[PDB]
This record gives structure tokens, sequence and C-alpha cells, in this order.
């Protein structure tokens, strides 16, 4: 049934998946020296590419790739856009590895044809804690803590394969090749997220929206008068008062981070992350390239009482095409990035955030519900969107999680 992922190491079925007890790898040790020193052979009409994230025209290529052939909804009425500022940001984190960005061109004119991208995280993926206290009743706790320590490993994203070649196998060729430049700078774990069910998530979680706009949103056919609205003699003027934002935040502490914030953010971070049984490890310098303000890409905001950084929150936007209306070309959306509250409830820290995006003019307020978001989704006003998105390892052995003790956001 899966002629790819049945030779790969991780977990096969969710019956598998039931019987992990502790965290730890799948595969045999292998060490640097054994993996080719060369490419994977490849068809002759094609050639592997490695981009410089430097180079202007390089970003381009990729954000085209991704503009027309990037992730879609179901229903084939929206498509991701990230941006070239973004696809910088994302791709270039502090000490990322140029060789880990694997591309495919057609030789002949250079046409990039399918790309995916690594980056390195420090990782906390040791046994979660529920399976730490079943240990204790077996008196195995040294086994279940062999792990603990956060690990360098690769974060795996924006995979495309150009519509054209679909269902040729492409897929497989690119990963096995990510896998190989991975594994030759000494590292044989990756972490990724899905909005399909492949062999086997160790975490599912749902996607859920909070409208800021919703004349737009139904313009472009992104919600619907939901069918309780019709019953009133007005339904879009009960649908903006119903969402309705104040227009500016209540915490009268919040102001845009600075570089002074860095520390003080780092602490408060990684404090709260430290619940969480899956959740990165952030450094000085990739707490200021992932949370500094960026102009169209990152929005953060900090609240500072008595100069001390108490709490703050970030979003991130991406917009989306929104493919034939002929009034809006163009879904705004933002998502909710990390954040930490210490000296007020969650649902007033994030209140601000929705607050902020609205008034920077932002259509839409989204997330998967990871970290707490749960504990605000009603009193916000969001709701629950299709699917789910699924958390992987790649050669990493993991009990199955709740995703409230998923930190890692995936961009
Ligand atoms: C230590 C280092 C390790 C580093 C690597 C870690 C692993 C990283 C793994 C990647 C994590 C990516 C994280 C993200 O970015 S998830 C976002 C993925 N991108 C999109 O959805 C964009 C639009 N779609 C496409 O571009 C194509 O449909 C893709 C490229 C998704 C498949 O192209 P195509 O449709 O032309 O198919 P194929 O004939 O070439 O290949 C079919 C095989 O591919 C398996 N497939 C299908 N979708 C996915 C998917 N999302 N992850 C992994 N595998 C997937 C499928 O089950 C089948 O295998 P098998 O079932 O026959 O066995
Ligand atoms: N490797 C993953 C990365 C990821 O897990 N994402 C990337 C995405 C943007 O940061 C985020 C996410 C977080 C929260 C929500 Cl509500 C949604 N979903 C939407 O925005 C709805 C939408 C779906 C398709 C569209 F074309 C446009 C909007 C998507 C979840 C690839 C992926 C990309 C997009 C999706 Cl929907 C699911 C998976
Ligand atoms: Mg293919």
């Amino acid at each position: 049934a899966h002629a790819f992922w049945s030779t790969q190491p991780v977990p096969q079925t969710e019956d598998e998946t039931e019987k992990i007890v502790f965290a730890g790898p799948m595969d045999e040790p292998k060490t640097v020296a054994d993996i080719p020193e060369e490419p994977y052979p490849i068809a002759s009409t094609f050639e592997w590419w490695t981009p410089n994230m430097e180079a202007a025209d390089d970003i381009h290529a990729i954000y085209e790739l991704l503009r027309d052939n990037y992730v879609e909804d179901d229903d084939s009425m929206f498509r991701f856009n990230y941006s070239e500022e973004f696809l910088q940001w994302a791709l270039c984190p502090p000490n990322y590895i140029p060789d880990w960005h694997v591309a495919v061109r057609r030789k002949a004119d250079k046409k990039l044809l399918a790309f995916i991208a690594g980056v390195p995280v420090t990782l906390r993926m040791g046994t979660p804690k529920y399976m730490k206290v079943k240990a204790q009743e077996k008196g195995e706790g040294e086994e279940a803590a062999k792990y603990d320590e956060p690990r360098h490993i690769c974060e795996i994203n924006f995979l495309c394969v150009h519509k054209q070649l679909r269902e040729k196998r492409l897929a497989p060729i690119l990963i096995k090749e990510a896998t190989r430049r991975v594994n030759r700078t000494n590292v044989w774990q990756a972490v990724y997220t899905a909005g399909v069910l492949l062999p086997t998530p160790y975490a599912s979680g749902q996607y859920f929206h909070r409208s800021l706009n919703p004349e737009k949103l139904v313009e472009i056919r992104f919600s619907g008068i939901p069918a309780q609205y019709q019953k009133f003699q007005n339904p879009m003027a009960m649908l903006k008062r119903n969402y309705q934002l104040p227009s500016a935040p209540k915490n009268s502490g919040l102001r845009e981070m600075k570089p002074s914030d860095v520390p003080q953010v780092r602490r408060i971070l990684m404090n709260y992350l430290d619940s969480f049984d899956v959740g990165p490890v952030f450094s000085d310098a990739e707490i200021s390239h992932y949370l500094l303000p960026r102009d169209g890409v990152v929005f953060t905001y900090v609240v500072e009482n008595d100069k001390k950084v108490t709490d703050f929150f970030s979003f991130y936007r991406i917009p989306s095409t929104v493919i034939g209306n002929s009034n809006y070309n163009l879904l705004n959306a933002a998502y909710v990035h990390y954040y930490a509250a210490t000296s007020i409830p969650l649902h007033q820290l994030i209140l601000d955030l929705l607050i902020v995006a609205h008034s920077r003019g932002f259509d839409v307020c989204n997330m998967v519900e990871i970290l707490d978001n749960r504990s605000f989704v009603e009193q916000l006003k969001f709701g629950a969107g299709d699917g789910h998105l699924r958390y992987y390892f790649y050669n990493w052995a993991y009990p199955k999680i709740k995703p409230s003790q998923v930190a890692l956001v995936m961009l």
C-alpha cells in the first residue's frame, strides 16, 4: 500500500505506535562515512540544484513554484502565497545549512520543478510525561529518561512538486536526497507536519479560525453566513457586530518588541515551553530571528510592567490567492505564533493579538490546537476548520501524545 513509506524508518501502523513506550531511534545506528558522497542518480532531463538564499533570483524561483503549486484548501478555492521576504526568513534561521535546501530543475531551461527544505531546530523530544509515569510504575525510569536532552535535528517543510509532474514518484526522490544531505551532516532525525495522513503521526490537531473582516470572508467564500443568521432580518450587520473588536489593546503596557527585549522574551518563552513534551529550545540569536518584528512577515508585542517584560505574543502573516473572485485577489491571514503569559490570563493576552491583527488590516486569525490554544477558543470566538494537522518524526519512535503537549509551530 505504501511503496515508499514502507521502506522508511517510521512506525508503520497505529498498532506498532500503540506499543511504543520510550523515545528513541527507529533504525540501526549509522555513520556519516557509510552515506554515499554523491547525489542520488536522477532522470537525465533533470538536475539537482542547491538554491542560494542570498540571491534574489533563487528566492524568486522558489516563490513562483510555491505560489502556483503549493498547498490548497479542499475545494480549490485558495492557495498559499508565501512572500519572498517570508521565505528568506523561514529558510534562513541562524546557522542554517545551505545544502539542506534541495531542488530539482529542468536541465534545458532551468525551470524549477520540485523543492523541499530542511532547517536546523534544537528539539526536546524525550519520553513524554504520561509515559514517564508508566515507567516509574514499572521500575524503568532510567531507560525512559535516556533521550531527555534537547537534540539538534532537521525540521522539513515546503515539499512541493509542480502540478505537471504530479504522481510520477518525484516526491520520494526529493525526500531520499534530503535525507542523504541531512545524514551527511551527522543528523539522523527530522520533524515535519502535513495536512494528510501518512505512516504514522505522533499527534494530530484541529485547525481554528477567528474572523476579523467577516464581510470580506463571506465575499470570497472562506466563510458563509451561517444558517442561524438567516432567521435575522439582517445577516451581515449581525455578523459584523458578533466579531467586532476594540480599536486599541486593552493591556496599557503593550508595545512592539525591540532588540533589547530578546533576553527577557527568551527566558519567559523557554520557561513556558518547558511545560510541553515536544518543543523547541531557542538561543538569543534564534529568539531575535523568529520573534523580532519584520515588516509584512512577523509581528511581536510585549507587555512591559515596571521595566520588566512579563508577557508577549507573536503572529506571522501569509496571504493566500483567492482562485477566481472578481472582487478580491487575496486573503490576508494572521497565524498565532509563540507567546507566554505570566501576568494576565491567556485569553486576555490573545485578545490583544486579535485587536492588533485587526487594526493592521488582517482578515482572519488562524491557529492549530497546540500549546494552550484551546483555552481561548470559545471566549475569543474561534471556530474549528476542516481536517487535521498531523505531526511526524523521521527515525524516532514516540508514544502518541495530545496536541496540547506539542509546542513546535510550523510555518
Ligand atoms: C534525517 C533527515 C530526514 C529528512 C526527511 C524526513 C521525511 C520528510 C517527508 C516529507 C515531509 C513534507 C512536509 C510538508 O511539506 S507537507 C506539504 C506538502 N506539499 C503539498 O501538499 C503541496 C502540493 N502537493 C504537492 O506538491 C505534491 O502532491 C506532493 C509533493 C505533496 C506529493 O507529490 P505527488 O502527489 O506528485 O506524489 P508522488 O507520486 O511524487 O509520490 C507519492 C508518495 O509520496 C507520499 N506523499 C504524498 N504527500 C506527502 C507529504 N505531504 N509528505 C510526505 N509524503 C507524501 C505518498 O504517500 C507516496 O508514498 P507511498 O505512499 O507510495 O509510500
Ligand atoms: N509542513 C506543513 C506546515 C504546517 O503545518 N502548516 C503551515 C500553515 C501556515 O503557517 C499552518 C496552518 C495553521 C493554521 C491554519 Cl487554520 C491553517 N489553515 C489555513 O490557513 C486555511 C487555508 C488552507 C489552505 C489554503 F490554501 C489557504 C488557507 C494552516 C500549518 C505544511 C502545511 C501547509 C498548509 C496546511 Cl493547511 C497544512 C500543512
Ligand atoms: Mg511526482
